[PDB]
């Protein structure tokens, strides 16, 4: 939430990731593409973190803020021109489907399940 600001900003945001730079392999990757001030976000975060309840270390969530620049060539490069572009990757970063436009929890669920999110087996069974 807001506070800290360096680096605890994802207080609410589990599984998620600032930028690719911190963002991994393996593990099933949704980059969701956004504008510096946008409300949006801030719903379809809320909307992640129901998800990320449900799926605990099984892919990752990147918030690909286009106030860098290396979101420039990565907004092209996964068709990003509306915010929120949400394009859907499998394990190795396999660009599936991408979707510009507000969803929810269920259907943004259904979508990681379109991809197979196979990887991320390091899910504690209790």
């Amino acid at each position: 939430m807001s506070l800290e600001g360096i680096k605890q900003i994802n207080f609410q945001s589990i599984n998620v990731v600032e930028n690719l730079e911190e963002a991994k392999e393996g593990i099933p990757t949704i980059i969701m593409f956004k504008t510096d001030t946008c409300p949006y976000c801030v719903e379809m975060q809320k909307e992640l973190s129901y998800v990320s309840k449900e799926r605990e270390g099984k892919f990752n969530i990147y918030y690909a803020r286009l106030e860098e620049e290396k979101n420039i060539d990565l907004a092209y490069k996964y068709d990003a021109n509306i915010v929120p572009t949400t394009v859907f990757l499998d394990k190795e970063g396999n660009k599936f489907y991408v979707h510009q436009g507000l969803m929810r929890k269920n259907n943004i669920e259904t979508i990681l399940n379109s991809l197979g999110v196979k990887e991320g087996h390091h899910h504690h069974h209790h």
